[PDB]
């Protein structure tokens, strides 16, 4: 009755919000530095009468759960590109004043000569851009060693460090591959690159998305096929249903 | 339902949008001075719930990216045709009076003895052509210092400067390779060629597009791959969807 | 939760509302106990397992806790009786009551 | 009862329309400079009781509403094609003497010389075509400046400006894919080709249509999976109907 009607319903939407999740973990493919999530079905509490006589309760989705692996990667050959071996996440300032994290191979200049990354979003700390600078020498821990017109030498036109954290399962994609702190995110540090768990600037490259697809396809065809199988059961159950309305 | 409806709408549009960016990057071999673009795949704003009980919106392009490196470049030995090594942009009028910006190795005489560019598109700053002028002897920073008939001597008949810029990004493509100064295009400066970033005059030779093919050709087989993957993601949902208007 | 005449009420209840001054009501202007006044920069609603309204604000990246809430129970429920509305007040037969802590 | 008879012909009837608003909304390809139109469901006045007890009414669509883009375009070679680059619409007479708007690249003659469109349409404003004009050299500005057998000169045989308007919304096909200035349509402007928003003529060429048909391939097949619904929202109503006759 409300039995089969509930447990029905929450066969229902765990089976749809797992076909959601893959199907929002199948497209986002060359998403940069990209860290894929999913659900995992538990129960609820059960509920003993005598000891041992259960009635059992729950097969709830938890929540989306992040997996941090490092995906493919792309040689692209551009001073604009920098992807970071190993771990370490990027900061960069949101032109409200707060900052943000990343892992993004693409920067950019303004119209007023700083570095910006994304379109617009200025880099943390700060660093001006000349024009006589004719070649983009990166160092790997941020040293940024340019080379400018009449001067022979890799001038270090900006420092990077890299921001390390506690638990980067807290830290949320607050749009377009950008991550802030919150509270399970944890206690951030930027460190230099290459030490406590920051890797180390590769000037040409981008870091992309840890999406295995003929596994999460795998994993949308048997979502499907469960999806069909609660159908089946909201199908007996009316079934019943009208027969019982019948009599 | 409409979470699987917009989710495999965003995916078919970046994968289709993609598909246009690569084949739209394939077609453009042999265009003078040209810098390719690329789309960035990149989320939206997650939905936390509970500190981690998030959402997850996004796998959009966010914009076509140029990629601004000399690409190949033919010897053609004409004094029409002028490469330029390195960086540094040509300024040419439009017959409105505005200016234009480009990296051409392709320049006329009009009717009435002017030097223009492209068939008809006259030069910044403007050069008379006169006709008793034999070699044509151009010096690398503008000097064209050609020798007319009964006058033996490299007669300096124009100088011309190079314009360069702060963020080559926000220069659009404007029609037949031609560029002219955005907002995000940077303050422009004609300085001397062979400084500021401006390189020199190669007389006899054209820049051409830094197309390449192969690569975007693995582009193109794994962006139909993932078009059909998206199709299949459609085809699981859509039969979930008969499968259910069935129950 | 609070009747607007400044008795109490007990229910099990899942939709809860913001009155026009912001604060913490329930089944369209049914204020709870103990009070919570709602902010309009509070982006997300983080609840704690018990009471704890740790929401975050904006400019506020924390679970910044607006309000603690804590369980009534009784000793015999039959006493109870719906008072309109899903709604129930403490009876001769309801038993004590006691807003122990949730979880206990 | 009656409330869900009228809610389930709204919803038949807003569905209806979506199929077919997209069903000629795919057939439209290889339309000359086409803007596609697509409806918009929104609902309609709601009925508070207290303050919130409310009823709630409307799914409609509203209207369909406009896709004012450029679509795909086609290298054709022909002096009788010309595409615009842009914005700014054409201006053609009809035979009962009142003007018509278009984005038209197949121009022709009648018997008696003068230039007309699409089978016996005359321009605005009208040229005479000779026969002994041998090339069409067009300007981009509407200078038809052709060269006569014996005149070794582009004699300019017509000038040309563009239309432009307000809200193209407003404006209607009116058979054929022209246009009639309306109400919403905005204030007519026949400037020069290249500024005020007009853009240039195209000899060669010509523009179409900007359907995308994947997207709405999706769209269809979504619109007649909630028809699908909206059917079983029928059958769930009549059952309970006949049950109810059956008491």
């Amino acid at each position: 009755m409300i039995s089969s009607l509930w447990i029905a319903k929450t066969g229902l939407d765990a089976q749809q919000t797992n076909m959601d999740v893959i199907a929002n973990n199948l497209a986002n493919v060359s998403t940069n530095g990209f860290k894929r999530q999913r659900a995992v079905f538990e129960d609820l509490l059960y509920q003993t009468i005598r000891q041992v006589l259960q009635i059992g309760t729950g097969v709830r989705p938890v929540a989306t759960e992040r997996l941090h692996s490092q995906g493919n990667l792309s040689q692209t050959n551009n001073s604009k590109d920098v992807a970071i071996k190993g771990q370490g996440f990027f900061q960069v300032m949101l032109p409200d004043g707060t900052s943000a994290y990343t892992r993004d191979g693409s920067f950019q200049v303004d119209q007023n000569g700083q570095l910006v990354t994304a379109g617009g979003f200025q880099v943390q700390p700060a660093i001006t851009i000349p024009a006589n600078a004719l070649s983009i020498t990166i160092g790997r821990d941020g040293v940024v060693s340019v080379t400018q017109q009449g001067q022979a030498a890799p001038v270090q036109v900006g420092q990077l460090n890299l921001t390390t954290f506690m638990n980067d399962t807290g830290l949320e994609s607050i749009g377009e591959n950008l991550y802030i702190e919150t509270q399970s995110s944890g206690a951030p540090n930027e460190s230099t690159p290459g030490l406590n768990g920051a890797g180390l600037l590769y000037q040409g490259y981008v870091e992309t998305s840890n999406v295995n697809v003929a596994e999460e396809l795998v994993n949308m065809i048997q979502v499907q096929r469960a999806y069909e199988i609660n159908s089946k059961a909201v199908s007996t159950t009316d079934q019943m249903l009208q027969k019982l309305t019948q009599l």
